[PDB]
C-alpha cells in the first residue's frame, strides 16, 4: 500500500541552486509521517486510550501494538525512494567533485548556477568539466549502496523485537486479552436487547398499520 | 471516487491575463462543494432529521456524523489537484520573479499578456527573460511542497476527532443508539402484516380467476 | 448509463455559417428529451397510471415517483456535454470578439464565412486576426466554467426534494404503499391456481399418452 | 445484438453515378427486414398459431405481442446507421449544391461521373467547386438531425402502446393465459409417464443383460 | 462455428487467368459439404438409423430432424463468404466491363492476362482503361447485393417449415418420442446391474487381497 | 491440441536444391506419427491388451476403439499443415513451368541453383524467368485445392465407420463391456479392505504414540 | 514446467573459435540434469528409500517408479532444445563446408576466427565465400531434422515401458501398495491422540485462565 | 517471491575505475543476507526459542527446520543474478586480455579509465583493442557456465539433507512434535473460557441497556 503511490505520484526536482536541498528532504520525510499518523487513526483500539491516559496496569500495552503494527508504512515508503535514485541525486548535485572523477575551472557563483541543472531535465549547459551521463549513476550508485545499509539496519532491528521481549509477558498483556472479545460482543449483546425491546412498542404503534381501507 | 474523475476530466488553462484567476480558483473550490452536498444527500438519515429541525435530545449528534462520513470526498478531491501542479501553474504565472531566478525587461501592460501564456500550451513567444521549462517546474514545485504541507493539516486534524470526544457520549449517542435499526425492522415488520392482510381480499376478488372454460 | 453513449457516438459540427446554431442546439435538447420518456415507459407502474386519470387518492403520488428516477438520465447526459466544451465551441464561434482579446478588420459577410470555421476541423483559412489555438481554449473555458454552475443549480436543488416533503406524507404515499406487493403477489397467486387447474384436464387428455404400442 | 454487426460489417459505397441509389437503399432495408422475420423464428408461440389461423377468442392477441417483442432489432439497426452518416453520405452525394453553400460551372453528365466520387474514396477528382471535407460533414449533419428526429419519432410512439390499451384487456389476455404453462406442463407430464412406462419392457428385454459369463 | 474459421484461414486467388474460377469456386463450395456431413456425423441418432433402413412407422421423420439442425453451418458460412467480397472478385475480374463503366483497347489474349491481375495483389500492370481501385468497390458491391438477396431467400425458406407442418404431426413423431430416452436409460440401467454382478465375483476373488503379511 | 504447435513451431525451409525434399517430407510425416502412438500410450486401456495377445472373444475389438480416439490427432496436424502452404512451396518449387505461366532460359544445374531458392526468403536472385510473388500464390493455390480434397476424403470416410458396423455388435462389444468398470471397482474394493487391514496393526505400533512425557 | 524457462532465459553464443563447444555443450547438459535430479527430491517416498537400502522385497520397485514420474522433466527440456536450433548453430559453425554448398579460400587459422562469427550476432565480417542468410537455416535445418528424429527415438521407447512388464507384476507392487496410505493414515491417526492427549494437561494449566480480575 | 524483485528493481554500474567492485559485489551479497533473516522473522516458532536457549531435548531440532525453509529465498535470488549476466560483466571489466582474444597498447593508469567504461553505457570510447560487442558476450558467457555450475552444486547438496538423516529422528523429532497443535489450541481453549467469562459480567453492568425511554 506504500510502493503503489511511487508509480504516478510525478516527481520534479526544481533545478534551482538552494531550493534542491528543500524540495529533496520535504519529499522523503513527510509522506513517511504522514502514513505513520494515518494507520494509527485506523486501529479502533486507539479512541478511548488516550482518554483515560492522562488523569493521574496495560499502561506500557496497547502502544506498543500500535507502534509496531503502523510503523511498517513508513519504513517501506523510505526504503523504496533510496533505491529509486531520484530523490538523491536532487539534492547532493551542488557538490560533485568536478575537477577529479568526472577538467577546467570556472567563477564560484555562475557554476552553482550550472551544475544544480544536471538532474534528469534537458536544459544541461553541456561540455566543461562534466557528462551529464556521468554525473548520474554515479549518484545512483551511493543511494542504492546508502540503500541496502538502510534496509539492513532495519530488517535486522526486526529481528530483536520479534525475539526479544520488550514489552511481551504476562504482567498486562494478559490481562489486556480480556478487553479483546468484549465490546464487540457488547455489539451483538444489547443489540439482541435494543432490537427486541424496539420489538416492544412496534406493535402498539402499528395498530393503524394492520388494514382498514383495503 | 474521487480521483477517477481526475482521469478523463480535461483541464484547459485558458492563456488570457486576468481570467486565469477564474478558471484557476474556478476549478479548485467548485468540485469540492459539489461533492459535499452530494454524498449528504445520499445518508438515508437526513431526510426527516432536518424537518423538526425547526419546530423550536440528540440535537447536536446525528448530524456530526453526516458531516463526517461525508467530508472525505472533498479533502481528497482537493488535495490531488494540489499535487499535480496543474491549477497552480495556471494561476500565478503572472508573478513569477522574471529579471531574477530565471533578464532584459519590457513594458508593463504587453509583458503580462506574454508571461500569461506560460502554461502547458505551445504558443508560448519563447525567449526573452525566461525559458519555458524553467518557468514550469518550478510553479510545479511550490505547488507539491504546500500540498503536502496541506495534508500534514489535515491528517494531523483527523487525529484529535477520532481520539477526543467532541460529539461522543452517552448523553444522546446512546439513546439515538436506539433509533438505529427500528426502522428496517419497521420495512419488514409492516411488510408481514401488509403482505398478509393482502392476501385477505386476494382469494375473494380471485373467485373468477380458477377455472371455467378450459 | 449516460456518459457511455458519448463515447462512440461522434460529433460533425458543420462548419457553415448559419446552421451551426440548429446542429449545436439539436444535440443538446434531444438527447435528454428522448432520454427522459424512454426510462419512464420502463417502470412498470406507468400502464394503467394514466388509464384511470381521466374519467372525472394517490393522484398527487405515484407519478412525482417515477418523475425522480426517470429524471436522472437527462441531467447527467445534460452536464456531460457542457464539461466537454465540443457543443458550445460549435454554436458560438461566430461572435467572438475579434479586435480585442484575440487586429486587422474586413467586410462583415465573408468574415463570418471565415470565423464560423474555427471548431476543431483542419480548413481554417488561418492568420488574420485570430489564431485557431486561441479562439478554442477561450470558448472551452467559458463552458466549463458555466458547466460547473449548471451542476451546482442542480444537485442543491436535488438537496431540498430529498430533505423537504414535497408529496412525502401519510395522505396517499402509505395508502399506495398497499398497492405495492399485491400484483406480484397476484402474478404468483393466481399462477398456483392457474397451473393447478390445468393439471386438472392434464389427466384426462393425457388417457392416450400411457402406453399401447411400446 | 445489433450493433455488434455494425462493428464488422464493412461498407463499400460504389463510386458510380447510379448504382448510388442501390446500394445505399439496398442496405438500408434488407437488414431491418430479415431482422424482424428472423426474431419472429424464434418466438415458440408461432408454429400452431398460423395453422388453425386458416380454417374459417384470441385471435387478435397472441400476435400483437410477438409482433412487439420482435419489432425491438430493426427500430434500432435502422437508426444507428443514420447516426453514422456513411449510408446518407453514399446516397445523395449527387444532389449537394455546387456553387454555392460550397464556384465555376461545368458539363451535366461528366459531372455526375465527378461528384459522384466523393464519399470517403481517395480517388477524388479535386479542386474545382468543392473541397471534399466542406461536402463531408454538411452531408453527415443533415442525417444526424434526421436521426435524432426518426427516434423521437419511434420512442414517442412506443409511449402509447405501453400506456394504451391496444389488445390488452381481459377478452383473450386472461383466456390465452391459460395456455401459458399447459405445454411445457405436458412435457414433463407425459415424460414421467413415457420415462416410467419405457421401464415397464425394460426389466423384460434386459434379461440376457444380468450376468452369465462373468 | 462457422465465422471463426474465416478469421484465420487465409485467402489466395492466384492471379493466373482461367485457374481463377477454379479457386474461387473451390472455397465456396467445399467447406459447406464438409461442415453439412460433418455435424450429421455427431448426432448419436444416426448409428443404426441407416442400419435398418435398408431391409425392405417412422421412416419418414428422425432423417428430417437431423437435416435441420446440421443444416445451419453450411448455409452461415456460405453467407459470410458473399458479404465480404473476396471470393466473388477473384472469379469474375476477367468480365468487367472495361471500355464503359471503368478507355483504349488492347489485343484480346494478352488483356486476359492483364485484366486478371487485378485482384488484392500489387503486381497489376495499372494505368490503361483501369484505376485498380475502381474496378474493386464495384464487384466488391455486386457480391454484397447479391448476399443479402441470398440470406433473404434463405431466412424466408426457414419460415415455412417452421411454420408449416412438413414431418410435424402424431404419426410418428409421437411414436419416434417413445425412443427418446429409453437407450440412455438403458445406459444407467444395465450398468446398475452390470456393475452390480461384478461385485458378485469381486470378494470371491479378493481372497487373498485382504491381509496376511502385513 | 494440434493446431496450437502450429502457432510457435517455427519453419525452416533450406534453400539447397536437393535437400527440400527431405526438410518438406520431414515434416509432413514425422508428427503424425509420433502424435498417433503417444495418444495411444495415455489409453489406460492399452497395458495389458498386448499382453495376453501372444499366448495362443474380444480379439477384434478392445483395439479398433483405440484405433479411433487416438487417430484423431493426425488426422488434423496432417490438414492444417496442407492449408496453410509453407510445406508445398518448400517441396516442389524446383518444378514449376518457367517458360510458361511464369521467358528466357538458362543452364540446367545453375538453373536449380536458383529456383529453389524462391521460398519465403529474401535472398532471391530476382528478374530472369519470373517474379517471386507469381511463383509463390501459384503453388500456394495448388496445395489449399489440394488440401480440402484431402479433408473430404476423410470426413467422408468417417461416415461409414460412425454409420456402418465394423467390430460394433453384441459378439464382444458387450462381453468386453462387462470389463468397463470392475478395475476402477477394485481400486476402491481392495482398498477399503486395504485402508482397513492397515488399521489393524495401527494400534498395535501406536501404543508409544499415545503419551508419557506431555 | 519446462519450456516456460526457455521464454526469458537468454542465450549469449559467444563468436569465439573454441569456446562455442563448451558454451554450447554447456547448455543442453547441465539443465537435464539438475531438473532430473530435482524432481526426484520432491516425491516424498525417496527419504527413508535409500536409508535400508545399504544394510546388507520391494528392491526392484518404489525406484523404478520415481525413475519414471521425475524423467519427463528432462526429455522435454532436451527436445525443445533442438527443435529451436540455437543451440546448434553455436556449436558446429566451424564445420561448415565453404567452398562447396555456401568460393575463394583463405589461410586456416584466420578463417576459423571468421567462421566461427556466423551466428545470430550483427558483427559477421561478410561477404567472402559464405553469405550468413544461407549458413543459418542450413544448421537450422540439421537441427530440427535430427531432432524429430530423436523425440520419435523416445516416444517409440515409451511404448515399450508402459505396454511391457519391466517391474509391473504381483512379486513386490502389491506388497509395497500396502505401504501406500498407512503412513499418512498415521499422520491422522496419532494426531488425533496426540491432540486429545494434549487436552490432558490442557485444563490442567488453564486454571488461572478461567477468571479474577475481570 | 525472489525473481519478481528482480524485475523493476534497476541497475547501475557505476562505470568508474575502482568503485566497480563495491557496486559489483555490494548487490550479490546483500539481498541474500536480508532474504534470509527475514523470512526467518515470519515463522512463528522463533520467538521463545531463542528465549529459554541461553539459560543453561529439542535442542538440535526446531532450529534447522527454520533453517532450511528460510533458506529457499536466498539461494534463488543469488542463481537468478548469476545467469543474467549485468553483475559478473560491472565487475571483471577491468580484467579482460586485450592483446589476444579481443592489438596496440596503451599507457596503464589510463587504460583503465577507459575499460572500466565498457559495460552497457553508451559512452564507451570505441576503437582501440576491442569492440564493445565482442567484450560482452564473452564475460555473459563465463557469467552464465559459471551460473549453471553454481545451482549443480546446491540442488545436488539439496539432495543429502533429504536424503540423509541430519536431525531426523525420534529423539526430540517426535517429542518436538507434541508441541505441534497445542498452543494454537490453547488459543481456542482459553478463548472459549474468555469469551464465556466475559459474559458473566456482561448482563450485570447491560442492566441500563436494556430500556427506560423508548
Ligand atoms: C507492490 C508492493 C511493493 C513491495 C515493496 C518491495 C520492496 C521492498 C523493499 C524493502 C522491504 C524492507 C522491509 C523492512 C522490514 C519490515 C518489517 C519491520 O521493519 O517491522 C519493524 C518496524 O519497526 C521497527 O522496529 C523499526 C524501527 C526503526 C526506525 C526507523 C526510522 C523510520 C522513520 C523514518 C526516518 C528516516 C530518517 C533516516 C533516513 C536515512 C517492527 O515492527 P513489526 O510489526 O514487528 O514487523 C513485523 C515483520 N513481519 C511483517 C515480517 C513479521
Ligand atoms: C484510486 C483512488 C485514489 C486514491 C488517492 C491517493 C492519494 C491520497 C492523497 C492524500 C490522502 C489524504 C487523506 C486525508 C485524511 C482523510 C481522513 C479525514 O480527513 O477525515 C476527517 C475529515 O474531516 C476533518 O476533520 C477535516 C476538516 C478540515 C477542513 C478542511 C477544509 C476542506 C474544504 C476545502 C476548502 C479548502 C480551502 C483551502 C485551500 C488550501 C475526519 O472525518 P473522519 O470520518 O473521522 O475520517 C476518518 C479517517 N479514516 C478514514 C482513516 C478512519
Ligand atoms: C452495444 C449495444 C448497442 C446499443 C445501441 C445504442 C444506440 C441506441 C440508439 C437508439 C435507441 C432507440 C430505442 C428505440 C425505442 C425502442 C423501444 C420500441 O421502439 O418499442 C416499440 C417498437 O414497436 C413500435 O411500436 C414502433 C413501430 C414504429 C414503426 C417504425 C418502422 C420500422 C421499420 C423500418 C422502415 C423505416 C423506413 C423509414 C426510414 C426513415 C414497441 O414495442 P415494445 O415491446 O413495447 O418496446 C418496449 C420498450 N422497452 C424495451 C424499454 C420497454
Ligand atoms: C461469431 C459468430 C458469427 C455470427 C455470424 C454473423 C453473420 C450472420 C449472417 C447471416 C445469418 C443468416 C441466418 C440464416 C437463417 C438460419 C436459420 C436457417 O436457415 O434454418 C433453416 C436451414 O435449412 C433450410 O431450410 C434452408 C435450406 C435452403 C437451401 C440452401 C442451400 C445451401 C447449400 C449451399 C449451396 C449454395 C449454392 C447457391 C449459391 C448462391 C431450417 O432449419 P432450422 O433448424 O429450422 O433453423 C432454425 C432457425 N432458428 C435457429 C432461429 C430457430
Ligand atoms: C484451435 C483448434 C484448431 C482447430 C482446427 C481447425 C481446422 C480444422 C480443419 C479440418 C478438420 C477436419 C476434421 C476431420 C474429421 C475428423 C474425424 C475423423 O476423421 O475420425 C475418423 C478418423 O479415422 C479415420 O477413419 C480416417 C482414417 C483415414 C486414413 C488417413 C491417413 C492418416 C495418416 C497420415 C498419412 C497421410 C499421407 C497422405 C498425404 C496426402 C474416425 O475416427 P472417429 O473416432 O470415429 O471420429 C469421430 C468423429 N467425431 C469426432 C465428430 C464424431
Ligand atoms: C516467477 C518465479 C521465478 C522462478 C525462478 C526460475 C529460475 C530457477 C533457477 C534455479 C532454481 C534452483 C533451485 C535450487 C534448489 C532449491 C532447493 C534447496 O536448495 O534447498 C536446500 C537449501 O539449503 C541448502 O541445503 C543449500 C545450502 C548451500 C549453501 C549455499 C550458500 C548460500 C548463501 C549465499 C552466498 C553465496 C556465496 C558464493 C557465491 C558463488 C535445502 O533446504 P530444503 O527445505 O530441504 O529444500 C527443499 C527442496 N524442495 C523445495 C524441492 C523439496
Amino acid at each position: 500500500a506504500s510502493a503503489q503511490m511511487y508509480s504516478a505520484f510525478d516527481f520534479n526536482c526544481p533545478c534551482l541552486p538552494g531550493y534542491n536541498a528543500a524540495y529533496s528532504a520535504g519529499i522523503l520525510l513527510a509522506p513517511p509521517l504522514v502514513l505513520f499518523l494515518l494507520g494509527l487513526v485506523m486501529n479502533n483500539n486507539v479512541s478511548m486510550l488516550a482518554e483515560e491516559w492522562k488523569r493521574p496496569a496495560v499502561l506500557r500495552y496497547m502502544f506498543c501494538s500500535m507502534a509496531q503494527r503502523a510503523l511498517i508504512a513508513p519504513v517501506v515508503w523510505v526504503a523504496v525512494t533510496l533505491l529509486d535514485g531520484k530523490c538523491f541525486l536532487c539534492a547532493f548535485c551542488t557538490a560533485v567533485p568536478v575537477s577529479a572523477l568526472g577538467a577546467p575551472g570556472l567563477p564560484a557563483p555562475e557554476l552553482a548556477r550550472l551544475l544544480a541543472r544536471v538532474p534528469c531535465p534537458e536544459i544541461y549547459d553541456g561540455d566543461w568539466l562534466l557528462a551529464r551521463e556521468v554525473a548520474v549513476r554515479y549518484l545512483r550508485c551511493i543511494s542504492q549502496a546508502l540503500g541496502w545499509s538502510f534496509v539492513l539496519l532495519t530488517t535486522l532491528l526486526a529481528f530483536v523485537v520479534r525475539s526479544v521481549r520488550p514489552c511481551f509477558t504476562q504482567a498486562a498483556f494478559l490481562k489486556s486479552k480480556y478487553w479483546s472479545h468484549y465490546i464487540d460482543i457488547e455489539r451483538k449483546l444489547f443489540d439482541e436487547t435494543c432490537t427486541e425491546h424496539a420489538k416492544a412498542f412496534a406493535k402498539v404503534c402499528i395498530q393503524q398499520f394492520f388494514e382498514a381501507m383495503n
